[PDB]
């Protein structure tokens, strides 16, 4: 007899003699003796017989079984099992041990045997390229892949474990409203977008190309992560906060129980300090939801307190420097899109027919660049700017036509320092201009001033251009570029890949939630009226514009060296450590950046080559072909036509795919989404929105920038009711989960039985353990406090890799979690 244990998690965990009796059999499949058809012979229906306590090791509310399996030496070596549950409940499996060890890492839902076409398989933790499969497992491994991937029909439910892809036209609701219908995104020219988890709920009445609405937005099972600690269910809040939180905001202004606008700053400082004071009712809507309630101190009555944003923890004025300012864009929010700036003036692709000459109006003769000469500036390579541009002018006239959104397509110039801070020295604030245009408003260039209006109408100009790099930020640094744009990689890994799998046991740590939270949010955070579209600028076009960005999305710039040299922050040299010379020395996100892209590059480079000797076997790995060829010809489809992405035939290729993809879900999208709350907490520091230009001289908008420049400010930027709105959803994102599980780290010490691979991942997470001392040693080196720091005196720790719970500004999930 073979003396097994399984430890499983009932469903009441997110009494256990029910498991027993005949509740729960699993029958062993052997790896090593087949039957007459070459499949793994199987033993016979094995029914749990007992809790076991005996080992103090078990805790995450789980629960032990003994059972011991009727299997001959005859029988050969059991490499799988297949499990059926006959209890109307659904329960978490999460492991099988055989002693004598073999063991099996399920962390999977077993829910009643009748609602499966076919029997629960798992395999036991061994790896294999499908080359290297024992024999009478082959056929077993194809089919579970094949039940994986359905047939690309069927309206998906609770339990299906089926993945497969569509387009983006799940976020309109045009049976509501014709207001509320949305371009579909994907699988047009006009629209190219990468794709997201089929759902298939058919339909909506009135448009057969938008899917109609659901309840729950489904994802393959066991991608809907379970919590023991309900705090920890974060991507539920967004739900909440959209479906219960926010209608009990907008009815305590529409009863005007609390000024519809901020009037000072002050107004806004209050939020974390006194708090604010709203309706009893809803208090009591608020407080009981969970993670909703984590959101907020409360007397239980009237008063919700925000929690005090980093960015104000040592100067709640710091943000308004020039300093701050442009130290942000290399180590705030988004600091990966400023860019080298070689010729001036700065030069426009963008078609002058259309929006009139596009000639930037900023002159050299005007601008203090220390003492340097516009050349000299440009050879020493100490010009940058933040261009939005040419990225925002499509969209300029659209946006303006809304009733509460006015922006301008700005551009930055920053000048590098000697001291090697960064200065702003120009804002270009362009709007398009066509023969008919009603309005009267024309584009200005705005320089730095700290006096006078002159210096109310900069700090206006710094407002515009952070309202244009939040929305970039928001829906093309963070949603584009992480969220949606690893889907696809997702969906083929496990359509693809077989458990069994070294590339899908390298990748998968690094998927987890993604899908969770993409569902979530299509549902509340990126639907026509979302949250989204309710706090941001671009309103009902905010979406689109991400597809009209993904046209020039490009898989290998998304490779660290490859962005920084592209965006000319950084130059190919072979006599550096990296590979590359920052042009900017101490910029924080790209010099913590590259040690963790270096520390990542070396774990795929030394765990490759234990599956694959020759670049002949990554050619000849069949469920890697398909895997490859089918993320990119229908996972990123519409991109399918490029030329630069990799071939996969080689070594080499291998590795650079899965390190950028790690790169992607991991440190990328850590740097760019930990650090929402802690700078955007402050709606002056990141405003979402923009409602109105440039006043015109003699007008009393104008005089109010003169008398009352804090309430000129705030008329301009995002409103009193969506900033709580938008404070709230960026503060529950901002929150590392308890059960996070960060690089470095896995989920089981046991996901794999081979030692090298066990002991290249220690080296791993040995060496982020070494990089998070030398970040530590650049946050304290009182010679880079200018850009690690700046005047609000916050230590950059968004790329440590390792964090305690919660809203701390530091850590790297493995994955896109949140
Ligand atoms: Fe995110």
């Amino acid at each position: 007899k073979i003396k097994g244990t399984v430890v499983l998690m009932p469903k009441n965990e997110l009494n256990l003699n029910a498991f027993l009796g005949r509740s729960v059999s699993l029958q062993l499949i052997s790896a090593t003796k087949a039957d007459a058809h070459g499949k793994g012979k199987v033993g016979k229906d094995t029914f749990l017989e007992g809790i076991n306590t005996s080992l103090p090791t078990l805790g995450a509310g789980e629960s032990a079984f003994n059972i011991h399996f009727e299997w001959d030496g005859s029988m050969g070596i059991p490499g799988a099992f297949y499990i059926k549950n006959y209890m109307q409940v659904e329960f978490f499996l999460k492991s099988l041990t055989l002693e004598a060890t073999i063991r099996f890492v399920c962390n999977s839902w077993v829910y009643n045997t009748k609602l499966y076409k076919s029997v629960r398989i798992f395999f036991a933790n061994h790896t294999y390229v499908p080359s290297e499969t024992p024999a009478p497992l082959v056929s077993y491994r194809e089919e579970e892949l094949k039940s994986l991937r359905g047939n690309g029909t069927g309206e998906r439910k609770e339990y299906d474990r089926i993945y497969d892809y569509d387009v983006y036209n799940d976020l309109g609701n045009p049976d509501k409203s014709e207001k509320l219908a949305r371009p579909v995104l994907g699988g047009s020219s006009t629209f190219p977008y990468p794709r997201r988890g089929r759902t298939g709920r058919g339909p909506t009445v009135t448009d057969p190309n938008t899917e109609k609405q659901g309840e729950v937005f489904y994802v393959p099972r066991d991608e809907n992560l379970g919590h023991l600690k309900s705090k920890d269910a974060l991507e539920i809040g967004t739900k909440s906060l959209s479906q219960i939180v926010q209608p009990a905001f907008e009815s305590a202004f529409d009863l005007k129980s609390t000024p519809i606008e901020f009037h000072s700053f002050q107004d806004v400082h209050d939020l974390y300090e006194g708090g604010i004071k709203l309706p009893r009712d809803v208090i009591s809507t608020i407080i009981p939801l969970p993670v909703i309630k984590e959101l907020y101190r409360t007397d239980g009555q009237h008063i919700l307190k925000f929690p005090q944003p980093h960015v104000v923890q040592v100067s709640q004025s710091a943000w308004m420097t020039d300093e701050e300012f442009a130290r942000e864009m290399i180590a705030g929010v988004n600091p990966c899109v400023i860019r080298g700036l070689e010729e001036f003036p700065p030069k426009s692709n963008l078609d002058p027919a259309i929006y009139g000459d596009q000639s930037s109006k900023i002159t050299a003769d005007s601008l203090d660049l220390d003492g340097y000469t516009m050349d000299e500036a440009l050879g020493s390579r100490r010009l940058f700017m933040l261009d939005y541009h040419d990225i925002f002018m499509p969209y300029v006239r659209q946006i303006n036509q809304l009733n509460s959104a006015k922006t301008y397509a700005t551009r930055t110039i920053l000048f590098l320092r000697e001291d090697g801070t960064l200065k702003p020295v120009a804002i270009e604030l362009s709007l398009p201009h066509s023969a008919g245009d009603l309005s009267a408003a024309v584009s200005q260039v705005v320089l730095p001033a700290k006096e006078g209006v002159e210096s109310t109408i900069w700090l206006l100009a710094k407002a515009y251009v952070i309202v244009n790099d939040s929305c970039y930020h928001q829906l093309m640094s963070h949603w584009l570029n992480t969220h949606a744009a690893m889907e696809p990689f997702v969906i083929a890994t496990h359509r693809h890949l077989s458990v069994l799998h070294p590339i899908y046991k390298l990748l998968t740590p690094h998927y987890r939630n993604n899908m969770n939270i993409n569902a979530l949010a299509r549902q509340s955070l990126i639907n026509a009226n979302g949250i989204i579209e309710t706090t941001f600028l671009p309103s009902k076009y905010s979406v689109e514009m991400s597809s009209a960005v993904y046209k020039n999305w490009v898989f290998t710039d998304q490779a660290l060296p490859a962005d920084l040299i592209k965006r000319g922050v950084a130059i190919k040299d072979p006599s550096t450590p990296h590979g590359v010379r920052l042009l900017i020395e101490d910029y924080p996100y790209a010099a913590d950046g590259l040690e963790i892209w270096a520390a990542i590059k070396t774990w795929v480079q030394e765990y490759v080559p234990l599956y694959y000797a020759r670049d002949d076997d990554v050619k000849n790995d069949s469920e890697l072909q398909h895997w490859w060829k089918e993320a990119v010809e229908k996972g990123h489809g519409d991109l399918k036509d490029k030329p630069w992405w990799p071939k996969l035939q080689t070594l080499e290729d291998l590795v650079e795919v899965c390190l950028i993809i790690i790169w992607i879900a991991s440190a990328l999208h850590a740097a760019v989404h930990f650090g929402q709350y802690p700078y955007g907490g402050l709606i002056m520091n990141r405003p979402t929105a923009s409602r109105r230009l440039l006043p015109e001289k003699g007008t009393p908008e104008y005089e109010e920038m003169i008398n009352n420049h804090e309430k000129a400010y705030l008329r301009t930027i995002t409103s009193k009711l969506p900033t709580l709105i938008s404070l709230s959803v960026i503060e529950i994102l901002s929150t590392h989960a308890s059960d996070e599980v960060y690089l470095g780290q896995r989920d089981n010490p046991h996901w794999t039985s081979d030692s090298k691979a066990l002991q290249a991942f220690q080296k791993f997470g040995n060496k982020l353990k070494e990089i998070e001392e030398k970040l530590v040693r650049r946050n304290n080196d009182p010679s880079l406090q200018g850009n690690r720091l700046g005047p609000v005196q916050l230590p950059y720790t968004l790329l440590y890799p390792s964090s305690e719970e919660g809203l701390t500004f530091r850590g790297i999930p493995n994955s896109i979690s949140i």
